[PDB]
């Protein structure tokens, strides 16, 4: 009669590293690193993204008539664009502060056209002027959205107002005209030596027109440069002007939800679902790291450069035909045969044989890696970021210490993971060598010299041993007191 | 008979490992400080600036609300209210305000010079004022500064200073935006003016911006505000055709480092600090802390964590190896002595006695894991809190988006290491358990019976002394091998 | 007769520290701290630096009388200066988004001086102008790439000429407007009063008018010179107008960039050595993780670290003459005679001897210890970057942010290094620990009640053991039933 301490073994040929050993063949493990996207453009949250397609914001908000069919929705959590949008500025000309402008418009709640200065009402002054730099059909057009030249021959001083009475803050954005020489000046505005000022109860600011020789850009020498101002509620600005003055007809109500980020990419809108979404396609997770793209947007696993991150959670797979020197030690193999546990019991008596899993040690197991995946992975800290941002080529120190920064973080976690993953490998399987080793322990010092220790994890008995009791022995309530039969020994 | 055996007590502390949750241990030792004094203090001897509800610009320019202020001549931070209620009375904007905050954070030394004093600015008038800055209820101005035509001439604005007083000097200087090209004649006389103002390595002109404008303050027009700062030995020249409002006093300023500005309701409260927070100071020697994150000073690592518990102890028990909770399926109250040790059984009596050598090479293990964790820390001087105009929120985010990737990493990786090491920790005591178990046995051999439970039975009369030989690891086994079993 | 199991000693004095022991002497260590360099100012990736000595950026380009003949490479990939350069701006002044400037040519391929407005073509103004703040010996003289324009008799007439870019490349041009100290000067040199400069390109667009006014002298001088700068394109044109105060180039540069580098600031000058790290105190060249040779490093660096100390442990405990309770426990002491593996047997006969070393589990453990080293190594991942940065007296808190940041990764990276160091060094030392324990037991296993444990390492034999039977030990295949006969009595 005999019983034998064994482990599991099983077809498995999935491999680990651990910080002494490299492919080491493992029962089961656990990818902890994301690598698949959905392929989708998906909304964020139940919120869809601003889809701009070819436009730029500033061509978005202008007006630029190539950018009239945008679908425009009332609310959005991130903003979508191609990599270098195409139309934008039509009438050539720049745009201070645009960046400042773009992280504030990045996610809105709640967003509302205003007319707040109606092209109409400028009853002394011309208001139809355009550009074939904007050209429809083709004929001369403008920026819809805003709108200033002589009356026949008059250019009376312009004075128009606005108090926000929206029950919001408005965005409001205004030109100023760089004209390419003096002629074109006095038969655009009649008047020469001209001002644009523009006051609130915070700006204050006065332009005065540039007139110089520049080549042609979309066919004109000419430049516009607007600026952008947030007016606040019951608040008034007061536009004045004696030419040159690019207005604007609707003002941009703003309720600011948070702060996202503008994602560059060619794909479109789907939904699905995201609470995590790339410029590839969306993430869905509960994993701690991913590889699939650096620019994303949401609560998003810790981006790392890495291609492969593997967690043992079973032993070592010893089929046959450590710390603690059990496991393909001095129980030399695994054993298919048992299917019900990590580790168990082979035994042969009078009434037969053989395999039981030992529930105890098993499920201290069970319960210890569990608990150490759910550590590794629910202790990661997952809040809302917009990672790509927005920089103006005189901002590349700026752009590059936001690079070193992100740069910095990469290479901290994807050390940090491919050295964890190797550390607790090795752990997990002197773990499990352990369970084994004090499994035969606990036997043999039931035992005692009732029996004789055999190697390979076996004990034959100097006694018979009937299954009450092999139970006897498996649950830990053997008898000694029965060292006699056993002078069986001698 | 003797037996092994290890302590265990009533402590009712709880640990998490990185297989366990809720282990109930002898001693633990929490490294996360969640405790401040409640009060406002100094940093390191030197006492904060407070400003009550003034802002910086109001209180440099002697905005009148501020006259009762109190500055001292040095200060290590700067305490401001939420939102300063005194700060530009007449309307408008500061230059590069944020750059002169952050200049002005800790300083040493401070003092207010006359520089340029009103009386000899002869050919203008100088005691314009604006209800805006009310007193009582009177037009009055900016105590600080100084600039109107004289009858119906403004005659170029020209005087200079030269900075002769030992240290750099800060000197600020505003130009004004009239309503209208009418108000601009009746002020200054002229149109087309300019504030020229140059030192030998700043060369700085302001031209008026004229604009309609709603009242703040009961006012249309504003003021807008430059500065610069002045080395020792040189000049600044002030050149105007019109507009400029003028300085009368500069600031001697010696800056040893940089600090910071704390947004807090509290007042100084007299105490010592190394490091302080909106909510009050810490003093502590731990590594980590969770009560708030903009700190001043030289501070724990900030965390996300509600706690961080190390084990010291045992697992208590009134592992790798398999002794604790294993073999010997409980601990013993009634040892006091130490972690490890004996019960031994005679004709003589009983029965306990600690293993002091290794309960003390245990003690020294952990005492080194301990200070580890705690000293290897660095806590080299910071102030968290920045300041960044509305134009700025990119900047803005950079630095959250900074301050949050250590938040992150530092929580992450604080929570990791007290799991790792608390299973380390179990498995450490453990094997010292399992390693003293078979000390004696390796010396008994087969003068005694190994039991299963922690005990060994003897076959021979082992009195006090020679239980004493066993515990001191000169077991005489040939002596006592006359077994008979 | 009997055979002792046993470890190897030396004569090693290194100490490392672990997370439960300090200076604990063991046989052998490896340091993962770089921590020394060539002392030497190298080529980095085969591509020489631009060594500008004591001239800055800003007086090389505008050529400097003192930093003209400067002799310049056609290609670098970083920029030497020392600390506190004394040649820049002799006539005084300032630039223009100066630090954007050096940071877009820190790092080219290729540069390229041309002529591209010949100083001669300005017939109608006077070109020879000068200043004794750019006295050469000690005739004024001027900016050796600049053209400061002047009145020709008593008139300046609008001064007009333009560039087309058709050199291939982008090109870097850079002009200037003269502020003078009053209204005397301003008539001496340009007659006009109430000048302007002008400047425009398809993208740049920029009226300027001279600052008249009393300012400290600067090298003699109380007016000023504000320079800015451009890249014009590819085929786009560059326009120049002026009625007085323009400080015009006669060159450009043309520049092709592939990345961005940095300005390293040492006394150090060019040897002839190649390095993928650049210091300025010499070049690393090291697979190392960490350093702490200097912070402001240029290149594919390790992770900088304020340690001075990386100690790894590879070989045992030295104990001359654990968690396993072997060495420095029941076996008391290492063997200085054991020299051919890490652990062994020593045996004692009737033929003499002796000792021989267990190759198997030394093997195993050398490979153990390799991939350990190996890991800590090769997970570390390396990026190009350039840590010393340029800010300007006005960017005070943009710098602080820099130096928060790169503080908080020499905190994390310093507290990781040296706690990975000590927690591995344990884990190291018990390695050996189990090593030697299951050697010792296999050993056991075999001989079993043949032999007597005596609790040292040591086992008696109840038996003649001749070499061939001590070699079966040492072998696995101890043969126990041939022996049994004859034992204790029987
Ligand atoms: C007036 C005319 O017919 N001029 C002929 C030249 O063409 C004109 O050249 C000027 C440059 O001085 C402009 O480019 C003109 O283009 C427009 C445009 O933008 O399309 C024409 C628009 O109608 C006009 N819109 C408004 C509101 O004024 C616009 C603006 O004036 C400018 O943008 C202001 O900067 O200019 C263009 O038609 C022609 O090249 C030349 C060849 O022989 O003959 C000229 O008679
Ligand atoms: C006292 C009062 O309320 N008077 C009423 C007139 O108000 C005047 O309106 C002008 C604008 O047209 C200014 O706001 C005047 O305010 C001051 C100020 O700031 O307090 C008066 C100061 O004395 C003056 N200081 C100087 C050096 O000139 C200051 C400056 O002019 C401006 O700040 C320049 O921007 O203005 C204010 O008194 C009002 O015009 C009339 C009804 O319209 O009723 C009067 O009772
Ligand atoms: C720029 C200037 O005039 N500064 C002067 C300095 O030249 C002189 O050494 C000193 C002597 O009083 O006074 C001050
Ligand atoms: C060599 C040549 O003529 N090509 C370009 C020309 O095409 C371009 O328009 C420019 C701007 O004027 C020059
Ligand atoms: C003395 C002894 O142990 N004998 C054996 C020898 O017969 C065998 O050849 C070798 C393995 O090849 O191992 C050993």
């Amino acid at each position: 009669d005999q019983i034998c301490i064994g482990y599991h073994a099983n077809n498995s040929t999935e491999k680990v590293d651990t910080i002494l050993e490299r492919n080491v063949t493992v029962t089961h493990a656990k990818d902890i690193l994301e690598k698949t996207h959905n392929g989708k453009l998906c909304r964020l949250s139940g919120i869809p993204p601003l889809e701009l397609g070819d436009c730029s914001i500033a061509g978005w908000l202008l007006g630029n008539p190539e950018c009239d069919r945008l679908l425009s929705v009332p609310e959005w959590s991130y903003i979508v664009e191609k990599e270098n949008p195409v139309n934008g500025l039509c009438y050539p000309g720049s745009f201070n502060d645009y960046e400042e402008l773009k992280h504030l418009i990045t996610s809105v709640t709640h967003f509302e056209k205003v007319k707040i200065l109606p092209r109409d009402q400028w009853t002394q002054h011309t208001t139809t002027g355009g550009s074939r730099a904007c050209a429809v059909l083709d004929n001369p057009s403008f920026f819809r959205n805003m709108v200033l030249t002589k009356k026949g021959s008059n250019y009376p001083i312009a004075k128009r107002s606005y108090n926000n009475t929206s029950g919001e803050q408005m965005l409001i954005i205004w030109g100023i005209h760089h004209p390419n020489d003096d002629a074109e000046q006095r038969t655009l505005y009649q008047n020469v030596g001209t001002y644009v000022s523009v006051g609130t109860s915070t700006l204050n600011k006065r332009s005065i027109p540039e007139i110089a020789t520049r080549p042609k850009v979309n066919g004109q020498g000419g430049r516009m440069e607007f600026s952008w101002t947030l007016l606040e509620t019951w608040d008034v600005i007061n536009f004045e002007s004696t030419g040159n003055l690019i207005a604007p007809e609707y003002g941009f109500k703003i309720s600011k939800r948070g702060s996202s980020g503008i994602m560059k990419t060619e794909k479109t809108l789907e939904n699905c679902e995201t609470k995590c979404q790339t410029p590839l396609g969306a993430i869905n997770t509960t994993l701690p790291f991913h590889n699939i793209h650096p620019l994303t947007i949401g609560e998003c696993p810790k981006y790392v450069k890495s291609d492969r991150l593997v967690l043992a959670t079973g032993l070592r797979n010893v089929p046959q035909i450590g710390l603690f020197g059990a496991i393909a030690g001095f129980i030399e193999g695994g054993w298919q045969g048992m299917v019900d546990g990590w580790y168990g019991y082979h035994h042969s008596n009078d009434q037969g044989s053989g395999y039981a899993a030992d529930k105890e040690s098993t499920q201290k197991a069970f319960d210890g890696i569990t608990n150490k995946v759910n550590s590794v992975i629910e202790k990661m800290n997952t809040q809302f970021e917009a990672v790509g941002k927005e920089f103006s080529n005189l901002e590349r120190r700026l752009e590059n210490l936001n690079k070193k920064m992100e740069d910095g973080f990469l290479d901290v976690w994807t050390y940090n993971a491919e050295l964890l993953v190797l550390m607790e490998n090795e752990r997990t399987l002197d773990f499990h060598d352990s369970n084994v080793k004090n499994l035969y322990d606990k036997v043999r010092m039931q035992l005692r010299d009732n029996v004789k220790e055999l190697g390979n994890g076996c004990f034959e008995f100097y006694h018979k041993c009937d299954d009450e009791c092999m139970n006897s022995v498996k649950n830990g309530t053997y008898d000694y007191p029965k060292y006699e039969e056993e002078s069986k020994a001698a």
